[PDB]
């Protein structure tokens, strides 16, 4: 039995202008921008409660695509950095009829390859888990930790380190706390796992599979283009 | 004023039969082998003194590529593991007339996107140093330590966090004490560098480009396929 869930995708920070070099969020991959086929991963879910894109309110693109006019798309407005962003499709949902214990899943706009089974073995470990948790996979590569001289100090043992993926499931109000917490605080947030350590909460690991790749150069998506269907 | 180098190529553990899922060295890189453009990243360097690729004597794609009918790439025998294959490459080298105090580069098989910046890069910045070093790149996605309970125990600051890449440059006769010394004393070796970290020293960081992939899966071919010429 699958838990019911929100869904927020942080797509802000795409400036009022068109450019040749687009936002990677709306580069094609395989006759569909990116940012469609990510939230093709949430929208057939029967557990899904509702999804909210945070956006820029000049966004270019957005209204071009046709989950523009998609009634099971919600939009929130965007702020000045991406925790601000998930911080107003948080306030979104609570206007949608969200209550403060409910799952909430952020996940990069730029993530296209999430499977069925990764999404739902996220929602199944986490169920039940106090705080909540993060897809995530091992390090495979080398890691070597450098002194001030730019000499090897220390290979790390990599056993126990793992690369932070999306989604990240947390409830509602105490991401909401989190977030808004630490963004007063002045805290480096990177992702909602990181808002969570801050406030001390430690989310647990899930793992999930090494090609739900982030499309951060347009070579990325040469890796992806075989993927669909 | 770059210095004069040898090179070992690490690409033995190939067994004698062949299989459709053929060895990451031997795929098609637009027309050619992965391994085939690995060798030519190095054979045009003037400072080149020779090259040395380790193989199984039994190598049933090897006889077929033009690089195996060729003066300028010389071949030893393949050991147990890639540790002792490197070790034979080493006592090659001896016989071709290297010295214990010449540099020995060593690089990876399926990293065919060596460019000649790079390797020049890693030759100039270490000619003077008194061990060596390695090419590599800093950590760009989020690292965090897992405790025992599948928790996240911390947020790993990257900033000094590098991971590591080939070739790797070091003293001829440093490198094989190293090397021998580290598997009698029974070392889980990696890469040359942790034999000489284990060893005492400590390597030096030389920054590289990123997309210098090791070719793990088919799929990261499609990475590279627009890579050449
Ligand atoms: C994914 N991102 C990046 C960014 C920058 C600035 C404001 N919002 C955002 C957002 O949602
Ligand atoms: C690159 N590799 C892997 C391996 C396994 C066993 C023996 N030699 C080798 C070698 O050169």
């Amino acid at each position: 039995d699958l838990p019911a869930f929100w869904t927020v995708i942080p797509a802000a920070g795409v400036g009022s202008r068109m450019r040749a070099d687009r936002p990677k969020q709306y580069l094609d991959l395989a006759g569909r921008t990116v940012i469609e086929r990510t939230l093709d991963c949430f929208l057939e879910h029967p557990m899904l409660r509702g999804l909210v894109v945070c956006l820029a309110e000049d966004d270019p693109y957005w209204p071009g695509l046709d989950c523009a006019a998609s009634r099971h798309v919600q939009r929130a407005a965007g702020g000045a950095e991406r925790a601000g962003s998930v911080l107003n499709g948080l306030l979104r949902l609570l206007e949608l009829g969200a209550q403060a214990d409910d799952w909430v899943l952020v996940h990069d706009a730029a993530r296209p390859n999430l499977t069925r089974g990764d999404l739902d073995r996220l929602l199944e470990e986490l169920a039940e888990d106090p705080v909540g948790g993060l897809l995530a996979v091992p390090a495979r590569d080398t890691l070597k930790r450098s002194d001030r001289d730019g000499r090897v100090s220390e290979t790390i043992d990599r056993s126990v380190v793992w690369l932070a993926y999306t989604p990240q499931m947390f409830r509602l109000g105490a991401l909401h706390r989190a977030l808004a917490d630490a963004l007063v605080a002045g805290v480096a947030i990177t992702d909602e796992a990181s808002a969570m350590e801050w406030a001390g909460y430690a989310p647990k690991l899930v793992e999930g599979r090494a090609d739900n790749l982030k499309i951060t150069t347009p070579e990325d998506l040469l890796r992806l283009q075989r993927s669909f269907p």
